[PDB]
């Protein structure tokens, strides 16, 4: 019984319009510019800034196309799979212009040297750089941006849902429908843009292939989050807390 | 001074028929169906396979186009920052057609409950089960696979290279042109099949999408074995070892 919402209909155009209409606000740290950042200091700086903007990814979440068609639970599941590569696929956009460095938030902009303030936390600012750095490369549009944000909220822990039943699979379906979809936005998002066929294609590789190492500095840095909190750097973020206990990671 | 080997010329069919005639020999598990599997019994069992198979791999891995072009260490680099990825998308595709069953090798067929036998084991068992089965879903035919693995063997781990140089560039540049034209197999060996433009796209994302949840398999799976090491359930094997202690992993 494959439903049929309105994500399934929309014009590769609307789709667009759609997520970026979507999009959450841009947050901002608190911090003070005096104290130096402590191992701790910045984490919770940080911490800080992930556990609040993890609230508006919920409702953004909400707003992407096909994601109200599943089960409140598999929602969850997504959103809860996903949250840290999402905050990072976003962390990479925002510092695509300033080389060499994260822009975290307009008014916290940290270096390659920060990131040494923590423990292991540098080798993920690198491969953060790296991402940045490698989507500057392509001269990532926003609108292929907002595309990925929302094929890792969909793709990104799909095949490891709640179910293995019946109406698991109906799901398990839909969802790929809706990237399919998103597939189609991306591909003429090129073509809106001159790229022969050979290079629409092309370049739809070359976006899907970085969603891979996201995914993968996602698995790193979330057993890094996990180890903070075992040294007790990490504050008491329920929200932060709870993405984070989902993955069960020991 | 990018320079041009072979693999950038290479037809799109020449392309594979490389990567098919370079594919490793299946393996063999030496266990004797007589005593029960204790959590340490499979643990060796398998790496012991995975440290014999891991022996090919290197072998195959030179015989891939593009990537004797590059410098040894980088290599090296690429190789062991992928193995495990490779072990499994391997796994998956042997899988295949036993539902259900993860075909480690022909004489060692084990499925969900087996891996029950070790701790943590299981959740890996199945999302290696879900892949396996997913493929199957899209009905892969063996050229794309070897397309497949040889874009892991290639892109996992291609941003994060020792250098961050000049000739690193270079090659961090070679590596995404040879990638480019196994897209270009790829979308040929789609369309030699009756695939609407539309299709081809669909079907790369679908693909290279999997590659996503591969290497988060991966990531999960390292550090599980990593555990299993802590434990003393695993046997010392220097390459396995080798492959494990290089991704720093704590
Ligand atoms: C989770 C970590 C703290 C919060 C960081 C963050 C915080 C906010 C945000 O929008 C993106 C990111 C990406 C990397 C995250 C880090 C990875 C290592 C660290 O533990
Ligand atoms: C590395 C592990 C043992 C060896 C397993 C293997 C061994 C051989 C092979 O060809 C593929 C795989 C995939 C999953 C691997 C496992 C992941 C968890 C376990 O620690």
């Amino acid at each position: 019984s494959k439903k049929n919402s309105l994500a399934l209909s929309l014009t590769a155009d609307q789709m667009v319009s759609a997520l970026l209409d979507a999009e959450p606000p841009i947050l901002y740290s608190e911090y003070d510019p005096t104290r130096p950042f402590s191992e701790a200091s910045m984490m919770g700086l940080l911490t800080n800034l992930a556990d609040r903007e993890l609230v508006h990814m919920i409702n953004w979440a909400k707003r992407v196309p096909g994601f109200v068609d599943l089960t409140l639970h598999d929602q969850v599941h997504l959103l809860e799979c996903a949250w840290l590569e999402i905050l990072m696929i976003g962390l990479v956009w925002r510092s695509m212009e300033h080389p060499g460095k994260l822009l975290f938030a307009p008014n916290l902009l940290l270096d390659r040297n920060q990131g040494k303030c923590v423990e292991g936390m540098v080798e993920i600012f690198d491969m953060l750089l790296a991402t940045s750095s490698r989507f500057r490369m392509m001269n990532l549009q926003g609108e292929e941006f907002v595309c990925l944000k929302s094929i890792i909220l969909l793709n990104s822990g799909v095949y490891t849902f709640l179910s293995s039943t019946l109406k698991s699979l109906e799901e398990k379906d839909h969802i790929h429908r809706v990237l399919d979809k998103i597939t189609d936005t991306l591909i003429h998002l090129m073509a809106k843009a001159g790229l022969t066929l050979q290079q629409q294609h092309q370049r739809l590789a070359q976006l899907l292939l970085i969603l891979s190492h996201i995914r993968h500095m996602s698995n790193k840095g979330m057993e890094h989050l996990y180890s903070m909190k075992c040294k007790n750097v990490v504050p008491l973020y329920d929200l932060l807390l709870e993405m984070l206990d989902a993955h069960r990671l020991h």
